[PDB]
Formats: structure tokens, C-alpha cells, sequence
């Protein structure tokens, strides 16, 4: 893959941090200087085609509030992907463990650092499979950015028309879950609909049930992630708008 | 894979054509049995990517479903062997006898492809390309649709819009549009869909409630059911159980 090929010898397994679907996640250091994490992905979790896409995906996009690729090792078995470390970890976990430390201008800052990221993305007609506070990660500086592995992109004859019509405002799909998790980090993790079950939730929402208001959401944050659960699709904001729209706040609340 | 394991030895490699995950030939098992072999590609697809296509493969059957005899697993590239079809690809049958099909006949391949789909349907499996094109043909003239490739109905509720929890519910609706559109293939004899329209301008022909045209081979009555598939409102579309239900009506009728 060129220079984004890495020495093995180089790197230095040292923790564990966690284990996914697509490999294991282990932590370490570069040259024994800066601290890494390294992802070893397993032998039949995805095909060999599939790891070419994903990893080009990997090294075209870039972003500050994206999880930076510091390199890959393709030439061995099981195949690595070292990346930055994030010190905080997990944005759920997050909000629990350090729960109400954090004044609530800070809680505004991390929807605007997780807008960013999906502002470049949505630029990129990239799309989150699973946009939520579990899936994002967090820095020492308290920088919340998503990651670029498992993202998507964006028969018409026989195809019917709710097909059509999602095939081209699909978008849309990213909007509600960033709604709901500016929810999660304004509730600091609770879980949306905790006194509801998944076949609950889907009756309510289809009903017009939304997510209550945050009691440390203000009223125009609340319009906010509010505007992101509009029935219709098409009537909801985009991640340009809702940046837009974070900053506003930002400016005329502190 | 257990009994499933097949001999490469055993299969003689005599070519019908090709697809993404693979190559497709024709071949014999002993010298007495005719089969179909498919030579996946290495890096086509994964290790647990197969494990559920056989996983799937050996846990269904049905008369008008492409039968599995077996898989080589201990070869590079895998192998999977399943029953011949004489006459092949449907939408090239339904060309090179155009002038060779009778009314009864037209609606017979209907059910065929409606009673695979209407098992598939119970077994909660969604075809994800139902076409005249990936439709196959034995030597008896019996269609029958493949259960390769095939997706099952992870989505978070609680993160999902209405859109796709509603997509979630009446999943199985949208594979009654393509069939829909597959008894027109069958009855206008392998015409393309809206061939005289553009990909842009057969989407927004769709938006505007126009659909296609009857066949003058089908019948009122065959034509409702067709109809039927496409309806603007997915909920109020049939299912493949009552398709199937309405097929076999018109064919007494008509019989
Ligand atoms: C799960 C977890 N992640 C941490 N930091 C990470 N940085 C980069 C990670 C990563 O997975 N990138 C990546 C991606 C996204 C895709 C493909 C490939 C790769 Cl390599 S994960 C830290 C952490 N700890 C901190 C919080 N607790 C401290 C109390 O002791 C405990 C747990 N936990
Ligand atoms: C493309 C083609 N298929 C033929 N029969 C097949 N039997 C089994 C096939 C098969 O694909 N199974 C399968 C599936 C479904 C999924 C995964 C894996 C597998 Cl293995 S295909 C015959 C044929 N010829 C007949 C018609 N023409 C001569 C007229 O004189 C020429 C062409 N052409």
C-alpha cells in the first residue's frame, strides 16, 4: 500500500481495550514514543475486496475531529490498523464515568466536534451505519470524533417507489441519530426510551412520541435536536445547517 | 461441510457464464448426474460470509428452488454444485420462444416463481434482485429462483427514523414490486421495463402513479393481480401468499 505500510517490529502490544465484530482492539506504542491503537482484524471477518475499499476509504478522508489512520500491516496475518489513541475512550462510557464534571458548555462542544465530522462525511456522501455515543471516542483534550472503518456510500425498473425515494434522501437517516445522540450527551448516557421496549420505541416514534428534553438541554438546544425528528425526511436539517445552527448557540450562550 | 463435501475429482468441468462472486460451468457428477459448479473468487467473499450462504443453502429447499448438491471446501477456489437448468436464464427463454408459449403456459411460470417466493416469505428471506434475469429454467419449462445472495429481516430502534423502521416492517412488500414487474417480462415476452424510458425518466413515471402497461397476452384478471403488486402505499400491496392465492384462481378460471 505504499508508505502506509508499517514496520511489525515497530509496534508493542501492551493493553486491551476491546473487542469488535471486525477484529480486536489492543493498545501500544510507536517506536515506544507516541501511544497508538492497533486493531487486529480476524481471518474470515471480511473478504479480501472488502478490505480494499474500506481501507481506501481509510487514507483519502481526513479530518481533525475523524479518527487520524496512522498506518496498516497488510503484509502479515492477522492484518493490523494502528491509529491515533484516544485517551477518554468510549463517549458513552464518557458521559457516565465523568458524569456532571463538565459545566454545560462544554456538552455543546462535543455536538459540535461530532457535527464537524459528519459535516465532512455528509461533503463526501459518506454515510454513519451506526452514528451513536458508544460509537464515538474521546481525546485527553476532551475532542469527541467518529470513525471512518465500516462506512457506507451514496434494479430502478424494478424497484418500487419507497425504494426510489430513500435512495435519494438516505441522508436523512445520519440527521435523527445525531438528534438522538446529542440527547444521550445532554442526558450524560441515559438510554433513549429506557422505559420502552424496541418494539415499543418503533409504535411510539411512528405515533409522534420524541425524546424528552435534556434538563441540562436549554430550550433552543432542545430546537436543535428537536428539528432533527422531523417525520418527513426531506424537512429535517442538514449537517452544514445543524453546525450552523450549534455555533449560533455557542456564540449567544457563552 | 459434512455430507455436503463433494469430490472436485468426482465433477468434470465441461462454460455458461459468470458473475461478481465468481465463475459459472457446466459439469456431471459420476458421469450420471447433471449439475452446475461455481467457482468463487478468493477475495470475493469472507470466511463468514459463506458460513451463512451454505448456513442458508442446506437449510432450505423447495421444489421451484435451485437445489444444492453440494460444496468443495477443501479447494481453492471453493466450489458449490447445484442442479442444472436446461433451458437457463428466463429472460433469454422467454425471448427464444417467444413463438412457442401458450396463455397457460405464461401463467404457469408465474406461480412457479410466485410458490418459491411465497416459501421464501415464510422463512422470512427477502430476494434482493427478483428479475426475469436471475430466474432459471429446467428442461420441463419450470422457473425457479435462486436463494444465493439472499438477506433476512442490525437496526437500532432507538437511533433509526421512521423511514427505516417502517422499511423494517413491510420489507417483504418491496420484493411484490419486482414481481410486480416480473409477470410483465413473462407476458410481453422479455420486454424491458419502460424501454422506452430513461433510469431518470422511469422514476419519476413511477412518481406521477403511472405504471405499466397490460400485456395484450394477459387477461383482465391476470393483470389485476400485477396491478396489485404496485401500489403506491407498500401495507396496502399483497403478499406472495395471496399472489400465489389469485394465481391459481385465474388458472382455473382460464383452464
Ligand atoms: C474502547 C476504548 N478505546 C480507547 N481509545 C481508542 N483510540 C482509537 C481506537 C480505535 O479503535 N480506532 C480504530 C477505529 C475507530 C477503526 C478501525 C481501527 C481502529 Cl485502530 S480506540 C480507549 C479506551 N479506554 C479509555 C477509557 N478507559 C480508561 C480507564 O482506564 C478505559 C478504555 N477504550
Ligand atoms: C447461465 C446459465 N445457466 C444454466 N443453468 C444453471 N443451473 C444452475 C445454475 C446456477 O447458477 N446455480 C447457482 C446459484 C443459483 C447460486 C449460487 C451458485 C450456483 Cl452454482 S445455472 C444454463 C445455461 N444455458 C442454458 C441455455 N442455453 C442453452 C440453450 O440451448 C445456454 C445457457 N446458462
Amino acid at each position: 500500500y505504499g508508505s502506509w505500510e508499517i514496520d511489525p517490529k515497530d509496534l508493542t502490544f501492551l493493553k486491551e481495550l476491546g473487542t469488535g465484530q471486525f477484529g480486536v482492539v489492543k493498545y501500544g506504542k510507536w517506536r515506544g514514543q507516541y501511544d497508538v491503537a492497533i486493531k487486529m482484524i480476524r481471518e474470515g471477518s471480511m473478504s479480501e475486496d472488502e478490505f480494499i475499499e474500506e481501507a481506501k476509504v481509510m487514507m483519502n478522508l481526513s479530518h481533525e475531529k475523524l479518527v487520524q489512520l496512522y498506518g496498516v500491516c497488510t503484509k502479515q496475518r492477522p492484518i493490523f490498523i494502528i491509529t491515533e489513541y484516544m485517551a477518554n475512550g468510549c463517549l458513552l462510557n464518557y458521559l457516565r464515568e465523568m458524569r456532571h464534571r463538565f459545566q454545560t458548555q462544554q456538552l455543546l462542544e462535543m455536538c459540535k466536534d461530532v457535527c464537524e465530522a459528519m459535516e465532512y462525511l455528509e461533503s463526501k456522501q459518506f454515510l454513519h451505519r451506526d452514528l451513536a455515543a458508544r460509537n464515538c471516542l474521546v481525546n485527553d483534550q476532551g475532542v469527541v470524533k467518529v470513525s471512518d472503518f465500516g462506512l457506507s456510500r451514496y434494479p430502478v425498473r424494478w424497484s418500487p417507489p419507497e425504494v426510489l425515494m430513500y435512495s435519494k434522501f438516505s441522508s436523512k437517516s445520519d440527521i435523527w441519530a445525531f438528534g438522538v445522540l446529542m440527547w444521550e450527551i445532554y442526558s450524560l448516557g441515559k438510554m433513549p426510551y429506557e422505559r420502552f421496549t424496541n418494539s415499543e420505541t418503533a409504535e411510539h416514534i411512528a405515533q409522534g412520541l420524541r425524546l424528552p428534553r435534556p434538563h441540562l438541554a436549554s430550550e433552543r438546544v432542545y430546537t436543535i435536536m428537536y428539528s432533527c425528528w422531523h417525520e418527513k425526511a426531506d424537512e429535517r436539517p442538514s449537517f452544514k445547517i445543524l453546525l450552523s445552527n450549534i455555533l449560533d448557540v455557542m456564540d449567544e450562550e457563552s
